[PDB]
Order: C-alpha cells, then structure tokens, then sequence
C-alpha cells in the first residue's frame, strides 16, 4: 500500500557496494546548538551523499520559520541534487536523536510528488556508531531532471486550525519537547514565546525514538498513540514549533498505516504571531 518510510543502515551499505539511489543529509540546528550542519557533511557524510539544506527549500517571503517552498524552487532544487523521478531518495541527519530535521525532507518530497524516498533508521548517529563507511569534502552532483507539483492535502493553514477550534473535525497533535508546549521552557525564535494551541495533545517527537535512536515499532507507535487518547481512526494534524519535527508525527502514523496526516506549516512561530490572547495556553504569563 505505502512505499516503505524507513531503510536500516546494513540495508543502505550493502545498496552502497552493489532505480537509482541518492543519499541525502537533511542536516539542520537551531543555532544554540552551536553546530554548523554543512561544516560536518563536509568533515564526514555517507559516501555518495549530497547536502540537502533545508534553507534552500523554503519560501524566504513568508515572515514564519520553514515553510514550503514552491514547487518549482522544489523541483529546481531537487534536480540540482541528482535526483529524478526514478531515485529511491534516502534521506539522514546527524542528530543526537537519530533522526530529527530529515523526517521534514521526507515529507516534503511525498508533498511534491516523489513516494520513492525513505528515511534512514538511526541517522548518521548509528552509522558512526557501527563504523560504516564515510566518506568527506564538499557536497557536489551531476543534475537530473525533476518535475514537483504540491499535493495541498499535505498542509493545514493558519485558517484551517482557527477554524478547527470550533469545527473539531481533526486533532492536533504538537511534536514539541513538554516544557515548550506547556509554556514552561523558551521558544527558540526571539519575539515568540512558549504554550500550545487550545484542544491540542502533545506528543514529543523524542517519544516515537528508542534509546538508540532508531523509530519504535508500529505497535509501540500505536499504543503510544492511543495511550494520548489519539484516534488514528479520526484526522489528524501535525504541529511543531515551524513544521520540521512534526513530520515524526506524520511518520509515526504513516508507519501505523495512516498515511494522511498533514503538517501545520506555520506551526508555533505562526500560530503565536497571528494569535489573539485567547489563543496561547501556557502556564506562563501572557505578554502584557
Ligand atoms: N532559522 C530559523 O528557523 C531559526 C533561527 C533561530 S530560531 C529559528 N527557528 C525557530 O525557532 C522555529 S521553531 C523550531 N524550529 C525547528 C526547526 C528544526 C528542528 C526543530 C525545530 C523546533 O523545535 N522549533
Ligand atoms: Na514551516
Ligand atoms: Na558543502
Ligand atoms: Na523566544
């Protein structure tokens, strides 16, 4: 039914020494992390990878943080990576959590039309833990030809969630570590403070992760799910602080076989801007 999300790290080296394949590093950090993620590809990637670098995928008019670009930057972009509508497109970041900026990427491909594209389990963190190969120097490809075109069932607008308040036809469910969703910890952009949107559930996106790093099962998946009385029988919309970790939401449910939940794009940053008071629950003080 569903082009497979996840590929393992033995699956991916034995694919390296043998439709073709193109390795991306989806790599992104706020920048209190203090990492530099195109400086480390170029230290160490999988060998034959490209940087794909989520800045150059992203509308720069809009004023929020991460949001789609059009399809035909897409496409442009893409194809400037040597990827074309037959790849099987891999995506990694290094994260310390195994995965966390490529599950956006992911998304973003099936948005625009490319169901070809799978995630590596465990990111790059497993594949130095295993001693894979690596390869370094600049990200670089031959260009192919792609073509994208926006599936516009893949996103929510600030509309649609307004709405949605009174409406209740989907759930929310927000990808943000707990203290951000419930006001107690900072909101990495200056200007935007922490809360969650009413009604919403939140489930970190560290919560769909073993300790290892790799994605828990679809039956832990699930159980995780309903345990947060989320019905992945009813819709159901993903949110994050700019719509980047939502898409462990929507990889989660995609691998419980519900393959339908679209991204709020605008997500917190968004939300917070264009928000009536009303609109912020948090156990902090609202902004005088
Ligand atoms: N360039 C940026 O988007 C940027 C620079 C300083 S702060 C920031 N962006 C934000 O604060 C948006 S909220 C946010 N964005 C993320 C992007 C990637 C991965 C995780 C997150 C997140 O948890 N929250
Ligand atoms: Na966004
Ligand atoms: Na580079
Ligand atoms: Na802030």
């Amino acid at each position: 039914q569903l082009f497979r999300a996840l590929v393992s790290a033995q699956w991916v080296a034995e694919a390296l020494k043998a439709q073709p394949l193109k390795l991306l590093d989806a790599s992104w950090y706020l920048p209190k992390l203090g990492r530099d993620a195109r400086r480390e590809f170029e230290e160490r990637h999988i060998p034959g990878a490209a940087f794909f670098d989520i800045d150059r995928s992203s509308d720069h008019t809009s004023p929020y943080d991460h949001m789609l670009p059009n399809a035909t930057h897409f496409a442009d972009y893409a194809g400037s990576l040597g990827v074309s509508a037959a790849t099987h497109v891999v995506i990694y970041d290094g994260s310390d959590q195994g995965l966390y900026s490529a599950p956006r990427v992911w998304w973003m491909f099936r948005a625009f039309g490319h169901h070809s594209v799978s995630l590596l389990d465990g990111g790059f963190r497993h594949w130095l833990n295993q001693n894979l190969p690596i390869s370094s120097g600049k990200s670089h490809s031959e260009p192919a030809e792609f073509s994208a075109q926006l599936d516009p069932s893949f996103i929510k607008t600030h509309e649609d969630i307004l709405e949605n308040l009174d409406a209740r036809r989907f759930q929310v469910v927000d990808a943000r570590a707990a203290g951000r969703f419930q006001g107690t910890q900072p909101e990495p952009r200056d200007g935007i403070e922490p809360g969650h949107i009413p009604g919403s559930v939140n489930i970190p996106f560290t919560e769909f992760l073993t300790n290892e790093g790799l994605e828990k099962s679809p039956e832990e998946i699930k159980r995780l799910f309903k345990e947060k009385k989320v019905d992945l029988s009813k819709p159901l919309v993903a949110t994050c602080g700019s719509g980047v970790t939502a898409s462990h939401v929507v990889l989660g449910a995609f691998l419980s076989g519900k393959s339908d939940v679209p991204v709020y794009d605008g997500s917190w940053v968004e939300w917070y801007m264009r928000a009536q008071p009303e609109h912020i629950i948090s156990e902090g003080r609202g902004k005088t």
